[PDB]
């Protein structure tokens, strides 16, 4: 599914994500777009063979099991795959787990070097939520 800007505003909105582990939607969604582009099915490997997948890039090494990632755990109990599908839900239940790693956001390259430490509230902005 590839998401445009608000839909999948109101959609992590909906799910619970604005403020978060004080992180406001904004974060959610800049981080989300950098990620992946919006695109839920988005996959790439990683470098040591783990992978990437969804909306915020979900890796395999620590959180979702894909069944051929080495030295990889599945901390969020749940198959990769399930974080492809057209529904978020698994997406954003594994990411509140990520976030409360202690890591807070950090957890996503993409955001601490393109999200963090901006105007991150541009992103939803103009968005009936
Ligand atoms: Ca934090």
């Amino acid at each position: 599914k590839v998401f445009g800007r608000c839909e999948l505003a109101a959609a992590m909105k909906r799910h619970g994500l604005d403020n978060y582990r004080g992180y406001s939607l904004g974060n959610w969604v800049c981080a989300a777009k950098f990620e992946s582009n919006f695109n839920t099915q988005a996959t790439n490997r990683n470098t040591d063979g783990s992978t990437d997948y969804g909306i915020l890039q979900i890796n395999s090494r620590w959180w979702c099991n894909d069944g051929r990632t080495p030295g990889s755990r599945n901390l969020c109990n749940i198959p990769c795959s399930a974080l492809l599908s057209s529904d978020i839900t698994a997406s954003v239940n594994c990411a509140k787990k990520i976030v409360s790693d202690g890591n807070g956001m950090n957890a996503w390259v993409a955001w601490r070097n393109r999200c963090k430490g901006t105007d991150v509230q541009a992103w939803i902005r103009g968005c009936r939520l």
